[PDB]
């Protein structure tokens, strides 16, 4: 945590493009995720689009783009994602269940970002192709069975997602306010070699970094590093467990139940996460996502000190009604809530956030939003535990 | 009504689906059908074998079960390798059709003795519960479950109940019929009738169908087969092709107000719920305004029109009907929402009951659909 930014990207990583989850049936996860996140179906490539290889359904809420893909029974030239391996998809679901297979970035050229990546260490995974329309697809391995997909497309274009995908516009479809992906975090057994591997090939630089003296629940804990693209728009953190602890990490609990490295959580950022949260919790009771237990009152009594200078009492009283966590950085405020495990295993979960502050000006006096404004809520580990404990003593 | 049941076949207990992840289908089916989570059996209940979630709307009981990564299994038939293959081979599909029986062990021994291929040897789940399985068709088992009348565990032993406040139903009251698609009808029916003593309710000859039923005609197990030497393509062969063999084609879920139910179901369509087939052409409804004007108001038929409900009649009773689009990724499994009007006939002590099958199964509508489609296309040049 020097916080420098050497702009060392080896390829132009413009933005997150989508995230592809694999499973045995895409209809069902897509279904739930739509209702739960307010990310209605925006595109499909199934049998009805002439694709006999895979069934791909795509949820969108603004920039947020959750792709769900699954194999049909048993062609192959009908695939719209030609990286797709039925054999490998089947394995993935058997090994993990609901989990993220790919993390896609939009880049300048897919061919180039690969070549530069592979040349700077990256393990290949899918050899660049032209999907027509001037769309490029290329994949390198990131951690474990998770791949880093590259996607390039002329700025105008047609196929809004990928060639072969037929758009979808249900009327009655409403989003809940999720604007963008913020960060995509991977649990790994040992951090150093993984961190090196990626920065090695992407040219991403360290943005932040927390070890675990009081950054890990109880005896166990985690060692987190954050890797950032030049613009600090794309953030790929990594957790590892702290070794030789007395109790077991949840980063280890993940690794065990998941059967390897993989994406632990994805943070979905909103411009009114409170408003978003209301919609999301209304669905909780009928098949949406359920959230972690609300912090006890003491927590908030504390956020009235920490962040009362920048949050109104009407805001904080709402943050409390909705179990939202609060954290400050050098110059900003992070609102933060975590879902319960989203699939069957205590593995993957989602993070809903809002970033308040850090808006700087350029060389002509134009305001931009500094990414990572508010940090990632490292304080809430420590601050939950002590309030959770102080609560219980308050009960004799 | 032969009355040949070889075991005590009380009622449908549940239908169990195998996927790679129960959370997701159980979460979706929940708000698509209005069937709130009613019971779980997973890590948080000490089961590390498998993850089961039970949706319940009245008597409708949808169980979703998925393997994890020993003695901890709540359903001790579960085999993880089987599930792995099931999901891989079918996607989302019904694995188990469960009947409530008097003893289960007895149901098994009787059944097996009368031809049934064994699947799971009788267990005692505890709390007076009995569980056994035999082969129905394909991978699909017929699961016997037996409990004491009151009992404890609402579902099965090892299952913590669930009651989120703000849960709702959309009126679905029970399972009406569970239809299986097979390649050849004659052998399958022979086998099922052979071991259950279910009798033929009726027989269609699209597809060729038979409806095996229990003594009370409360449990209905239809069976279709594709038409041999077919000129076109059968929706049953399609099924058989994309699904990779015999399996449950659809399940009809009955409602006391199918039209109110439907309203609720259709509002969820846009945000991830089920979508229903295209509505029939205007002619269709002028047709029902003829064949069924005497039993349905002019205001009722107009709601059927709004919502795409189909109508049919039998000797003495009316059928409302609406099918869902394939509920999975594959064009295989779908679901029927139906209401049965009439046929509440008396016994010999006075006590009238609702007779099963009231309104038939909508078979007629097959032709009426096709004919109204043709007609409507002509009048549009
Ligand atoms: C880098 C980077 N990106 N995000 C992060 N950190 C988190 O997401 C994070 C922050 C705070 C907390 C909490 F306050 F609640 F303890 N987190 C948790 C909670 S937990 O462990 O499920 C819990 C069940 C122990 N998970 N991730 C985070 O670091
Ligand atoms: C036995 C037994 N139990 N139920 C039945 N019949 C049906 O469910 C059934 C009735 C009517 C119709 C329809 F009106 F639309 F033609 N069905 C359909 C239509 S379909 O094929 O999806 C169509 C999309 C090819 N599927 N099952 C039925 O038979
Ligand atoms: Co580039
Ligand atoms: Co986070
Ligand atoms: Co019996
Ligand atoms: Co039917």
């Amino acid at each position: 945590f020097v916080r420098a930014n050497p702009r060392s990207d080896r390829f132009q990583a413009l933005a997150f493009h989508h995230v592809e989850l694999w499973c045995a049936d895409a209809a069902s996860a897509a279904g739930r995720f739509a209702f739960a996140l307010g990310a209605p179906l925006a595109a499909r490539s199934d049998l009805s689009t002439g694709n006999s290889a895979h069934a791909s359904l795509l949820l969108r809420s603004a920039s947020v783009a959750f792709l769900f893909t699954a194999p049909y029974g048993g062609a192959a030239t009908t695939a719209s994602i030609p990286s797709f391996s039925p054999g490998a998809a089947r394995r993935f679901a058997a090994d993990h269940g609901l989990a993220v297979h790919a993390v896609a970035l939009r880049v300048a050229d897919a061919a180039d970002a690969f070549r530069a990546s592979v040349a700077a260490g990256a393990r290949p995974a899918f050899q660049p192709a032209d999907l027509g329309g001037g769309f490029g697809l290329a994949e390198v391995e990131l951690y474990g069975d998770v791949v880093l997909r590259f996607v390039s497309h002329p700025d105008g274009a047609d196929a809004p997602f990928l060639p072969g995908f037929e758009g979808v516009s249900n009327p009655g479809a409403v989003d809940y306010g999720l604007r963008r992906f913020d960060h995509v975090v991977g649990n790994v057994p040992e951090l150093a070699p993984v961190a090196a591997y990626i920065s090695g090939f992407t040219g991403f630089h360290e943005f932040a970094e927390f070890t675990a003296e009081d950054v890990g629940t109880a005896e166990s804990g985690l060692n987190s590093v954050v890797l950032a693209n030049n613009a600090e728009t794309v953030l790929l953190p990594l957790n590892e467990p702290v070794h030789g602890t007395k109790r077991r990490s949840q980063i280890q609990t993940y690794l065990d139940h998941h059967g390897g490295p993989g994406v632990q959580h994805i943070a979905l950022a909103s411009d009114d996460v409170l408003g978003t949260l209301r919609e999301m919790r209304a669905r909780s009771a009928m098949g949406g996502f359920e959230f972690l237990a609300p912090p006890p009152p003491n927590y908030y009594d504390g956020v009235r000190r920490r962040a009362g200078d920048v949050l109104s009492e009407e805001q904080i009283n709402e943050c409390q009604e909705l179990g939202v966590l609060v954290d400050r950085d050098d110059q900003g405020v992070l609102l933060q809530i975590f879902t319960k495990p989203v699939g069957d295993r205590p593995t993957f979960f989602l993070e809903m956030i809002q970033r308040i502050g850090c808006m700087e000006k350029d060389e002509s006096g134009q305001e931009y939003q500094k990414g990572g404004c508010g940090g990632f809520g490292k304080g809430n580990f420590s601050e939950l535990f002590k309030s959770i404990e102080e609560y219980e003593k308050s009960l004799e």
